[PDB]
């Protein structure tokens, strides 16, 4: 009755979370947060990025001018979305270096086309095919010009086109490979054509190949597609004696943050910085497990499906040496007392705020939203290729393993640090109380002090308030101790 | 009067090991372990991976059907081992994009061949050569069909072969480059041949080169090798007016964990998950220094040859831990020494010993386990100058190794620092728990020992070590001795 | 005043530096150092690397022998510097795989040329052009030999050149593409030429392409450039029926630490291990923000422009101990005592704790990251032409590398600074505890980092505490009388 008990403690919860540290494989803490984004809504948000739904059209088909891709003329994009249902419906073609043409056009982000008055005197223009009907009429790629004989004559073409602008020009052109020699000589009078497209810095020559081919859309022939970039002040020169699928002009080729993505996710009316083929994902967490293919401001892809970051002290469901206090809801640390006036509880705001202030924004010190990716490498492959594809796969797998390691070590280190800093605040609160009490109390060993003098609620409050004067009670307290 | 001294201490060893921390360049600990695997047995274990010893055969020669590689027909592998002694002994050839063909066949992991009934009516088949003898008679690559004129005629070939299966087909074919014009017109009647192999998605045209070549195995000619992959529902279409080295069928091209490795190490009868060109290596350690070229579940290649991970506390060799550690303590990491009315004694503390040990066991397995399972990767050694693509392959690999070497360096320093800190922490916690027990009955002598101001025999000493010491029993006696 | 006050404290400075830790975005410390090199002199030091200023000549032009590059014949280099003002002034050409040829020659580091006597009987040699004037006379590339018909005849060339040396030979050769068909038949007699260059391990065939070209230096034609490497004991074989731009010999091709760099920085007379396009930079710091393109022993490129590494304790602006405040005015140590007794107040530094903290901070980062970054010929990292796939990969690899090293640098500085704060806070607490153990029952903790010593304790007595020789038993009777 002539003494008092003051216990120092911390809070506890009944439903703790296990996290991982350097010290413990699993340790239960009061609170944690997930660092790996692992789910997507399934929709690609049309804000803030300019999304272009390719629908049934690939970018190359929209580039060449497949009639069912006419709506894409001169359109621009931040992200072009190619659907797996896309198909070709014009004259059969193939693109040597399809991958690079697709990449650089996708990164350019525009299909702005400008016609140029090539002088094709001597030959017939605007060749059409039943295999490429546009609005029920035989037609051809909108951006290409199928040249053929004019009155049984195909004179040698030698056409020039300077680049007198301040920008690079992208020229798409082709070479026709007839199925038979009867086709070859009927279209182009010479028994074999030849196309040479050149600039002051390049030369590209194609010899057409007359030969049977597997029928595609009623046609036994095919077109090879090539591209040429003309720098400012340079000159495009097209020299041909047959089989030339001529350009009608140039595409602007820009540099910027545009790219292309293969996805079947629908485009929704929402706003999201990060786009994956699985759909848009939130970018609050530093890491994501949804897809290695991302566009925008995105969490970094890691192999882990979950990484829990401790946001509270160790959960331990007498003072803090024995146990935590589930009943303390207004603070992380606090006091419990037993004196002449009964029992009471009060939280310590100083130590609680110190622990919280260290834990808030903990992760914003090492990992921020510094991962803004636009056009990158391909990370999914449908064809066997070998060397270049091996390297692309190895680079991406090397990157992911390294960030997965970084993510693992970071969470373990930070969680070790969250435990230690919260353990530290508890000991500091205990030491502040001991130094206040001086020779008026003894450490009972369980996180509680035995105060050797009568100490009513105001006296206990003075200790919690930091205004306890040991000199006032030292005479009374030293008398009871010894 | 009658008092007792109780000292808190930790163990020490005479033969400590130097490790590195964040704090110290080198600090001696009681025990440490190596994290870098630096030696190999010298043998490639034939388990658990399916090893195919190429012996004197490269993979491409086994693919084409070099007669001395006939034993490799239709064989499969997880790891194909190419020896530096391999040689070619058939018709002289070269493969444009040899590297990619070798890679994709190696990654497929099988040489399963399927013959197909190509209709070569109009030409002679099964051309043979003195440069490619099989069973001591003129022959040719087993998987290729040397077509040439039939009775002074080589009609233009137009042969089709649809892919009506569920898988991609790999077709290997060739073009013959005769040494002279006499050779060209005698073999193929036309003055210049032409080979066009096409699919619905591809076209490959080759113009043969009539011209002399360095004499190789009695031949001044050569064959160019090409490959074509035919997707399901697609069709192989072959058009030739001479010089076609025709396919006899297709190879299955599978996807899986198969690869190829250049090594001269022998194949032994053992079990080992990790294979390097130097031989199999253990994969218990997280890092290895043997070879950046690995196959299987492997430690990560680092530039360091040794990384010692502390598995024990700081070593302070030979009362109380403030002064020194106790080599004489062999049954625990922490413990008590006392001097009382009954003499002197020593006893270890199980709680603090177990706390430190449990925190250290599996300490590195909390950050890096054997999640490094690699199979077919990029090439990492090169015998020829190539330029751009090889520059990139080298830069990629050197970037990876530097980053992992940095990771390994920082990890060991961090782990060792934390191992030091946690073991030192257990010592201070043990000393403090003892102080809390003694209350006003003892005083800190400053050297890790308490002066207990009352008679405290071995049972009393044991009660302190066991946590059952009641200070109130002796408080009256102790306070009388402390204060005069 | 029959008592004394002994305060334990640490120093403080008026001009602290903000650093970043795991705990705080900004915390002021007594001292810090910059880890990111962010500035350049603007000049490339001509030592210790052998620098070759390309002037107005690219490496490929110096290789082929453009007349205004004649001064570069047979020169060697550690680093070739291409200026953006370089230009070509000979016959118009293009190099298929220009990047690779530039790369492999730059890595070889020499233009040593050795003439060889090819037998070009039957054709005319040393064709010259108005497009390639040398000393105001029509001329040609110094290292190439333009062959054409000799009196209306171009016989088939079949010229051999064995490599009977112990080193590899690099052969540069070309194929001429006339602008018109009549040009083709006037120069060479055949309507179409053919060039086949072969060795025992390679074959290269070129079919010339007749077609108009943009007029360049009076010429509507062009030359394709190719290269061939002939291993020892191998043989170069050149077979042509027209359009061959023949070699005059071979280049020695070495392996070493040579590279090429695009820069407009001037070359100075100084010494610097690290070269960037912006100029030489010091390599004392582990990181640099100047340029991802480096040559030599260089700091690792990071995206950060500054990373400050704490080299001192927390700065706490200013008797009272360390609990309340730090001591501005302590200039001979990091930690120390302030005392107040009968003779007044005094201050003295503690050398043990000061040296302990300092020894732990010096070279702290060299324990984890040294100058293990020595790079020479690497990949290209800036691009003037659109290329697509391969350039996509080179950009992605470098961007991946920089982000990973930028992450490492950010985490390393935050970790190291947190540990520097913690180790210095610890040294302060250890000194305070060492003093508490010395005083025994003669003093009490006042809570502000100070002890109230309950006995008369002049300066010699205080010095004994600082010196570690204070005997508490001497004053215990006097002190206990005052406490209780
Ligand atoms: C070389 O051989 C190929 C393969 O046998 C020949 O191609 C075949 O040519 C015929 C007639 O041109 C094609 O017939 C057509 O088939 C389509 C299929 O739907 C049908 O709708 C048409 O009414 C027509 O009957 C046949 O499809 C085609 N086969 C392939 C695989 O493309 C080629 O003609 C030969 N070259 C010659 C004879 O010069
Ligand atoms: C173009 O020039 C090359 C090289 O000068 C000629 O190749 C050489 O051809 C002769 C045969 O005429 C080869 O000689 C033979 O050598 C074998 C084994 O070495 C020997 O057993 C025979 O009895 C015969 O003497 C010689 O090896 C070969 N040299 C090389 C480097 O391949 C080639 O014939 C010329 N082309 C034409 C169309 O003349
Ligand atoms: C195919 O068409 C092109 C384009 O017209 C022809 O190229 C042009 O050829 C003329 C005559 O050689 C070049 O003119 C020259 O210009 C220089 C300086 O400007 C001047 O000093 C000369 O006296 C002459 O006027 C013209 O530059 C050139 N155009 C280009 C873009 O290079 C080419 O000749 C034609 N080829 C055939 C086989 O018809
Ligand atoms: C396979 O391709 C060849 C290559 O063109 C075809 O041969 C051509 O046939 C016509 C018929 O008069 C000739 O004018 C061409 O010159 C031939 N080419 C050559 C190189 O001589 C061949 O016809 C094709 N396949 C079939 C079945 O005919
Ligand atoms: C490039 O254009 C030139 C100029 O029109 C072509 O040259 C003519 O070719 C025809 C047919 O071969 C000849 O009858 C003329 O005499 C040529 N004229 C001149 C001025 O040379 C040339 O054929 C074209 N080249 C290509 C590859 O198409
Ligand atoms: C602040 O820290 C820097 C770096 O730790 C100190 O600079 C070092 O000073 C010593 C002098 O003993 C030199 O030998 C080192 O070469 C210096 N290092 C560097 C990187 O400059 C500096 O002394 C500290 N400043 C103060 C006032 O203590
Ligand atoms: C390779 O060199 C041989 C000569 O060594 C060339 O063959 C001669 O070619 C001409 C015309 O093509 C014929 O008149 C001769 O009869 C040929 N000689 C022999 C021995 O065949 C051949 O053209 C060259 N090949 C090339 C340059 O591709
Ligand atoms: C627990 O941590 C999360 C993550 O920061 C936070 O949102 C929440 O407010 C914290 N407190 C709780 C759940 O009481
Ligand atoms: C186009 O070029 C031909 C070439 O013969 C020329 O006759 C004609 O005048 C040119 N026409 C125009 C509109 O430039
Ligand atoms: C996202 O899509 C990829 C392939 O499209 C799939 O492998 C992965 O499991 C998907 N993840 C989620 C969370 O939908
Ligand atoms: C040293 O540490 C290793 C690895 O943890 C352990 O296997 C070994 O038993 C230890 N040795 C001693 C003497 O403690
Ligand atoms: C092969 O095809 C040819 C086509 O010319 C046909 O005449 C012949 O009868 C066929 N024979 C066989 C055995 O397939
Ligand atoms: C392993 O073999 C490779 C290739 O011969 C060699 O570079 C490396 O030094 C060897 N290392 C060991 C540890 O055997
Ligand atoms: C050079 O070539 C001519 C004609 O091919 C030949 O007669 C002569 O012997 C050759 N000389 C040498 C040294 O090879
Ligand atoms: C170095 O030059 C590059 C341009 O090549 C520029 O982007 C960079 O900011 C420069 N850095 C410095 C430190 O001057």
């Amino acid at each position: 009755n002539s003494t008092a008990t003051l216990c120092l403690g911390h809070h506890a919860v009944p439903n703790g979370t296990l996290v991982k540290t350097i010290t413990d494989d699993q340790i239960e803490v009061t609170n944690a947060t997930e660092l790996v984004q692992s789910s997507s809504t399934g929709r690609i948000c049309n804000s803030p990025h300019q999304i272009l739904d390719g629908k049934n059209c690939t970018l190359i088909d929209a580039l060449l001018g497949d009639p069912h891709c006419d709506d894409f003329q001169n359109k621009e994009w931040d992200l072009f979305v190619e659907r797996s249902t896309a198909y070709s419906n014009c004259y059969p073609y193939y693109v040597p270096d399809y991958v690079s043409l697709r990449s650089l056009v996708a990164s350019s982000g525009t299909l702005e086309f400008t016609q140029e008055n090539f002088n094709w005197t001597g030959v017939a223009q605007d060749g059409s095919s039943y295999a490429c009907r546009r609005k029920s009429v035989n037609s051809f790629f909108s951006r290409l010009n199928w040249l053929y004989n004019l009155n049984y004559k195909y004179p040698a073409l030698n056409v020039t086109m300077p680049n007198n602008d301040n920008f690079d020009k992208l020229y798409i052109w082709g070479v026709h490979h007839p199925g038979t020699d009867k086709d070859q000589t009927n279209l182009y009078i010479q028994a074999s054509g030849r196309v040479t497209v050149s600039t002051k810095r390049s030369q590209q020559t194609v010899i057409p190949n007359i030969g049977s081919r597997p029928w595609v859309r009623g046609v036994s022939s095919i077109i090879s597609i090539y591209w040429t970039i003309v720098k400012p002040g340079d000159i495009l020169l097209i020299n041909s004696t047959g089989n030339l699928i001529a350009p009608r002009g140039y595409f602007k080729i820009q540099s910027g943050k545009s790219s292309i993505m293969r996805s079947d996710a629908p485009i929704g009316n929402c706003k999201s910085e990060c786009i994956t083929p699985n759909g848009s994902i939130p970018n609050d967490k530093p890491f994501q497990n949804v897809n290695r293919i991302t566009y925008g401001v995105c969490p970094r892809y890691v192999k882990q499906n979950t990484l829990k970051l401790a946001t509270g002290m160790r959960n331990v469901p007498a003072g803090f040496i024995e146990n935590g206090w589930e009943g303390m809801v207004d603070g992380w640390y606090g006091y419990r007392h037993q004196n002449s006036e009964g029992t009471g509880q009060a939280a310590d705001l100083k130590s609680t705020q110190a622990a919280i202030n260290q834990i808030t924004g903990k992760l914003n010190r090492v990992i921020k939203k510094t991962n803004e990716k636009f056009h990158q490498i391909e990370k999914e492959f449908s064809e066997v290729e070998g060397r270049i594809q091996d390297l692309e796969k190895y680079v991406e797998d090397t990157k992911i393993d390294l960030w997965s390691y970084n993510a693992e070590l970071l969470v373990a280190l930070e969680n070790q640090h969250t435990i230690d800093l919260t353990d530290s605040e508890m000991n500091k609160l205990f030491e502040r109380t001991r130094k206040q009490l001086r020779e008026n109390a003894e450490d009972m060993g369980n996180g509680c002090f035995k105060i050797y003098h009568k100490c009513d609620n105001t006296c206990i409050g003075s200790i919690r308030n930091g205004t306890y004067d040991h000199a006032v009670y030292r005479d009374e307290a030293l008398n009871n101790r010894f």
